[PDB]
């Protein structure tokens, strides 16, 4: 089990950046490379092991498997809206508009949350990764995901001392060459039976009751907006040299992740329409056993043969260790660059950049892994991530950018209305039971308060609305009398 795991990962990792390095050694489809990289930054450990895991677990189904749907229509959004007002004005990234009219120092503040949200995102590869790694050369779950942070935090510490086209490359290989023939052992049902009346068990096409139908309209109008205000995505759209390249190269993305969301939704389809008794995963299945995270690694590893499953495996792990590279390199450097130019200052000739960055990916690593060690979700630590990035950046970010309006005052005004909202409303994915009870509450298995009505998108509302009200009654007193102008620490007058 070990030597073969281990030798099928590293050859094929070996390979894949020599392919790497070797396209960086030395027309008519220059887009489809763009639109294959923008797509690669989405994919890898968040969809495939994610969704999996979404469609696997009796109670979610596909219904309820917000995210793969969600995120192709959050580019689709970005793109058609985003797109034309950011090119007129000139934004070097995203996180340059908050500094230009928020005086200069609340860009930490509001970036604090969206490297949160990124730390979360971190974790959901890291848990991919180790759930691969654990389930290839058979070791362990904790030491696994321990072990591969190491290897790609010292990746990238001395990777910067094209590849992301390979990378989809191993995934699309893995994955629809693996199930075109996994659905054919005795054990696996018709995979259109399962769907609709239950064999081994509850249907992986979910179904939503008329009581929760606001839960799905907020949990996905938050997965929607939410996925747009990320900073590798406006990163590489201000990069875009042509006005409708950024259109299209968003809409091509978008496509690009619905259909690589295809292989693994069905990846979870047949796990969740085997017969885990005749396979040789035992008596016990991956639900009334808390390792439901790992359903894509098991069916590909069961419910293949001996050959064509490493190959298979070992390109789908390959490829997210690829992708948790920049996601830690995006999460070290925004905050190194950002914060400490805005906190006083730093010589960036040879000390600021060195050392708060290296010290940056070191203890962002140490955070991630400690984040993902514990949780035993795969889609619960993303959702987080989209959901926290959602509540506190979508709002100041289309209010400072779409129309007008927004001073300073109204920031961070907003910024509390909308953590105070949430943090008082209640995260069932950890152990945080609500505060305020919002009509409708149902308690959940684990003994965690859950809530029905919407108050996600009911704080992304009351924060908006504060922002918008606070700046305006600014504009209304900035005279004498009523608070006289002689208060002035971040002005708006
Ligand atoms: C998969 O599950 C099936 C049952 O759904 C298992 O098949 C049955 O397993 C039992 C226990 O090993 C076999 O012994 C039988 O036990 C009952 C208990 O009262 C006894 O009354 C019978 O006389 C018999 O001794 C049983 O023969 C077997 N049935 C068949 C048709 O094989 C099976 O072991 C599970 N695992 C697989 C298929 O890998
Ligand atoms: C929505 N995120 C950008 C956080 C991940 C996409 O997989």
């Amino acid at each position: 089990f070990h030597v073969e795991g281990l030798i099928a990962i590293i050859v094929f990792y070996l390979l894949i950046l020599l392919v790497g390095i070797w396209a960086a050694w030395r027309r008519d489809i220059g887009l489809l490379v763009g639109g294959f990289t923008m797509t690669a930054t989405w994919v890898g450990g968040g969809y495939i092991n994610g969704t999996a895991e979404a469609v696997y677990v009796p109670g979610y189904g596909l219904a309820w498997a917000q995210a793969p749907i969600g995120y192709s229509l959050s580019l689709i959004l970005g793109g058609l809206f985003f797109a034309k007002p950011m090119r007129s004005k000139g934004y070097v990234t995203m996180l340059d508009p908050f500094q230009q009219i928020y005086g200069k120092r609340m860009g930490g503040l509001l970036f604090i949350p969206a490297l949160m949200g990124e730390m979360f995102w971190a974790a959901a590869i890291f848990s991919a990764l180790g759930a691969t790694i654990s389930v290839i050369i058979d070791v362990d779950m904790h030491i696994s995901v321990i072990i591969s942070a190491l290897i790609a935090t010292l990746y990238t510490l001395v990777g910067g001392l094209y590849t992301d086209v390979v990378q989809l490359f191993c995934i699309f290989v893995g994955l629809w060459i693996s199930v075109p023939f996994a659905l054919s052992h005795p054990a696996v049902a018709d995979i259109g039976f399962t769907a609709v009346h239950a064999k081994y068990q509850k249907p992986w096409l979910g179904t939503v009751d008329s009581s929760e139908v606001y839960s799905w309209l907020d949990s996905f109008l938050l997965l929607m907006l939410g996925g747009i205000p990320w900073q590798a995505y406006f990163q590489r759209v201000l990069s875009s040299s042509s006005a409708t390249y950024a259109q299209v190269l968003s809409f091509l993305a978008a496509f690009g992740c619905l259909v690589m969301a295809i292989p693994a939704i069905l990846i979870g389809a047949i796990g969740a329409s085997t017969d885990w008794n005749q396979t040789a995963y035992g008596l016990p299945d991956p639900k009334t056993t808390e390792e439901a995270d790992m359903i894509l690694p098991i069916v590909l590893q069961y419910l293949c043969p001996v050959y064509i499953s490493f190959f298979g495996l070992g390109a789908v792990s390959a490829a997210v260790m690829s992708s948790a590279d920049s996601s830690i390199l995006s999460a070290s450097s925004m905050f190194a660059r950002n914060i400490y130019q805005l906190s006083f200052r730093q010589n960036a000739s040879d000390k600021e950049i060195v050392w708060v960055m290296r010290i940056t990916v070191f203890v962002f690593g140490a955070s991630a892994t400690a984040m993902a060690l514990l949780t035993k979700t795969v889609y619960g630590l993303w959702y987080l991530s989209s959901d926290l990035v959602y509540i506190v950046i979508f709002p100041q970010l289309l209010c400072v950018l779409f129309v007008k309006g927004t001073n300073t005052y109204g920031a961070v005004a907003g910024y509390v209305s909308g953590l105070f909202l949430r943090i008082t409303g209640g995260e069932p994915y950890l152990y945080l039971q609500p505060l305020i009870f919002y009509p409708g509450y149902y308690p959940d298995d684990n003994g965690i308060y859950n809530q029905k009505f919407p108050f996600k998108t009911l704080a992304m509302v009351t924060s908006f609305l504060t922002n918008i009200c606070i700046s305006y009654l600014a504009k209304y007193l900035f005279e004498s009398g009523t608070l006289p102008p002689k208060l002035d620490v971040f002005d708006a007058v």
